[PDB]
């Protein structure tokens, strides 16, 4: 297209009547190049803020990509245009948005140090976990090219992601957590004590957060300081359900925190009795004592929960 290629080129020079001219005369404000550039992607590269919005205005997609992935947001990154990465997040662009080789704007921002534009794609969401084809973060990619300001404040970012998910699990709220997980949460993140977001969704009983930890890879067998599996903070509870599925996930029946203790010891201290059930169908291990030298029957007596005692000798 004869306008096409005049508008894309008046985009790019930074010819703002000329913009205005070819549009009012039909040229279509996305007109595509061979390689999917669009006006929009020259004004955001070249970083003329003007028709930018000019070119929004009439209808320009904010989200246009060509056929290496990279969207407006990309460019205006690339260059370190701020004014214009605003113009472009208000205008509705996905600040998460990935080219062909898996790099997002903050990527970008992080790589060539833009520290301002940094913050502002944190404040309208940009997921600092990401990992590009490479599997490098935009903190790594800010070690690699020597940007310590957007290296420190990165990392600190990833350590308030790290506080909100362990609040989420311990509040109880799914979607919030999710929405954390696609903003490239670490779900095997410890805090200081070795607490993990599951450990804390196990033992409140904010059921189904665990399940979908697991599907993301939270290791099962995650010991805290005091050596305690999720399974074993969700057996004092009394939460029959979360159970089964650390269970099902492979989860350890024997597993012996810094005391000693199994699951089947602390469901048979509290008096939690279907829940021991469960863990004898694994092959929990009855004899197993602790270093007090107590076996799983030995509290079952000690705390006078007399039906579980029966039943564990009955399989033992």
């Amino acid at each position: 297209s004869d306008l096409g290629k005049k508008l894309l080129e008046a985009a790019r020079a930074g010819q703002d009547d000329e913009v205005r001219i070819l549009m009012a005369n039909g040229a279509d404000v996305n007109a595509a190049d061979n390689t999917g550039t669009t006006p929009l992607h020259l004004a955001a590269y070249s970083g003329h803020l003007e028709i930018v919005e000019v070119l929004l205005k009439h209808g320009a997609d904010v989200d246009a990509s060509d056929v290496f992935g990279y969207t407006p947001l990309h460019l205006a990154a690339y260059w370190g245009h701020l004014e214009i990465v605003e113009v472009l997040l208000k205008n509705g662009a996905d600040v998460n948005a990935m080219d062909s080789d898996g790099m997002t704007p903050l990527h970008l921002a992080a790589k060539w140090g833009y520290l301002e534009i940094v913050e502002v794609l944190l404040k309208h969401g940009a997921a600092v976990g990401a990992q590009d084809k490479f599997g490098k973060t935009p903190k790594d990619l800010a070690r690699d090219n020597g940007n310590q300001w957007i290296y420190e404040l990165l990392e600190k970012a990833e350590k308030d992601l790290r506080r909100k998910l362990l609040e989420a699990a311990r509040a109880g709220h799914r979607e919030e957590v999710e929405k954390l997980i696609k903003l490239g949460a670490d779900v095997n993140a410890a805090d200081d004590v070795g607490v993990t977001p599951l450990h804390l969704a196990a033992q409140r009983g904010h059921l189904e957060i665990v399940e979908v930890l697991l599907k993301c890879g939270a290791d099962v067998n995650a010991a805290d300081l005091w050596g305690q599996t999720p399974l074993h903070l969700a057996a004092t509870a009394g939460h029959l359900e979360i159970v089964e599925v650390l269970l099902k996930n492979g989860a350890d029946v024997n597993a012996r925190d810094n005391i000693g203790h199994t699951p089947l010891h602390l469901a048979a201290w509290a008096g939690h009795l279907e829940i021991v059930e469960v863990l004898l169908k694994h092959g929990a291990d009855v004899n197993a004592q602790d270093k007090f030298g107590k076996t799983p029957f030995d509290l079952a007596i000690d705390n006078g929960n007399e039906d579980i005692a029966e039943v564990l000798q009955k399989a033992a």
